[PDB]
């Protein structure tokens, strides 16, 4: 939806919701490190990725 | 995909993972009960089981 709006992230900030559910499920912080870096988020959202 | 390859509910069985999150209300309990009953499938399904 967003990568077709602004693929450079200039018009968007990436947020996360329910990251505690990662701890309730087997936690993979290595996937979180990619999350903060936006490797798996095509829109390349700008700003700090709040949770 | 299964709604097109198995619209008749002859092969496809849906299984719900993270059943413990229905207890915590992390995932909507109402939509969990409906998927157990099968009201939320746009197709026929072979069955449903809890993971
Ligand atoms: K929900």
């Amino acid at each position: 939806l967003v990568s077709q709006m602004d693929p450079h992230g200039r018009r968007t900030i990436f947020v996360l919701t329910k990251v505690d559910l990662a701890e309730k499920n087997v936690a993979s912080p290595s996937r979180i490190q990619q999350i903060i870096e936006g490797k798996l988020f095509p829109m390349k959202a700008l700003g700090y990725f709040a949770v």
